[PDB]
């Protein structure tokens, strides 16, 4: 599961974090991306778990 | 927390396991003991975590 914000959320022993704090990704105006796999969601377009 | 009972029950890598499955306390008839710092119970009895 995701852990993002301005947090110095420490790591559970039984969790393991795979990578150093990637950044977040920016979309530019005007300007596209596309991701394969993506999260389902509501009509409230939230993310579903 | 206690684990108690017939079942393999595998601990989790969270959990740590201090020592090997010790007996159940057995208790004779006409017999007696006396445990410090006792688990408190409801009306029920039941123990209450």
């Amino acid at each position: 599961r995701v852990e993002v914000g301005p947090k110095t959320y420490i790591r559970q022993d039984n969790e393991r974090v795979l990578f150093a704090p990637v950044r977040m990704v920016t979309v530019p105006p005007r300007h596209y991306c596309i991701v394969a796999n993506p999260v389902s969601r509501d009509t409230q377009s939230s993310v579903l778990f």
